[PDB]
């Protein structure tokens, strides 16, 4: 199944988790802005312990999405909107 | 192994791919699309997967996205033409 | 190994003529007019695969598009020169 | 498995990555939101420097790196620009 | 395996990768002083095949995926002044 989250200013941080192990990874597929996103740089980072790794920088009028290739993560994973108001959408898939 | 494609627009905001797996390859705008952000998502949960705008980014390459039918593509925003392309796999 | 064509305003078509073609990139030449070019794959019908435009996106990387002969490439919109590259797989 | 990243910027232009064996697979390069609006170039140093990415905030603020798998130690340097420029990768 | 690259420019429009082992291309990118014009790079099968078009204020680099090449190959700057840089790995 396809997975998605939305990061935005009210909800800057989203923790993806899990009812089974199983060992399934989350493979990122794309990151993309909503069409009422403010016209400013939006930066999405992966958080783990404190270290975060920026992985995408976007801006509506410059670069509104990015294709993610090869990123496979071990749950639990935390995504965070380091900069920007969003909506910023992340998509992915379950992988074995 | 052989090419598939759909078209979404204002009067056709949806396309069900029904009855193997679909590998997406590209999403791109037609040349008369209006100059606005277009968002296409997968519903089966709604998950956006591309945001495009003719004078900013008129296409994207999709990598790794392989889907089991049935899946519906929706144009969450924008009026199209927006084309999705892919391959049976 | 390496292969490519050139579609343009005279030559809108190129037929890849009968194992397997892996597209690599599609890119515009430096004198394409500044307009939307669209390239579709035609079958034995039609699936737009790249939208480009010199001052917006003048090339794209193709990933995962592997084709069985025959297949034809059409310059649906635009003057060209537009170049496709590929590799026999 | 675990995600890796580094920040190259004007103060710290060079970042040396050091570790049963394990390559570093790069995933993305991207600019910070206060980077100056100028071209940033990043290169791998081994002395021969090979540039791998050029970015600029108002033109192309990030890129996806595909297939670049490196054997430690690797050195990243900011050939141009002041950053922040962020690199992400995975142990593989 | 190991990192390879070359600089192509107006004075040196060609670079020949010379001789088992293929070259997997990774990126192409422009220098911060390239002029603001379309640069094109093609593989010369010595049919030259363009593989990239870039321009500093529109698109200053691109990611190559799946291009693996047997030497001898030659890369040619079909337009543009450069510096244009190409990167790759021996696979």
């Amino acid at each position: 199944l396809i997975w998605g989250c939305e990061l935005n200013e009210q909800n800057k941080t989203f923790e993806f988790k899990v009812e089974e192990k199983c060992e399934h990874q989350l493979a990122l597929r794309t990151v993309c802005l909503g069409d009422k996103a403010k016209d400013e740089f939006h930066i999405v980072e992966i958080v783990d312990q404190e270290k975060s790794v920026p992985i995408a920088t976007l801006k509506p009028s410059i670069l509104p999405m990015a294709t993610m290739v090869g990123i496979e993560l071990d749950p639990p994973v935390t995504f965070r909107l380091k900069a920007g108001s969003g909506p910023l959408y992340i998509s992915g898939q379950h992988v074995a």
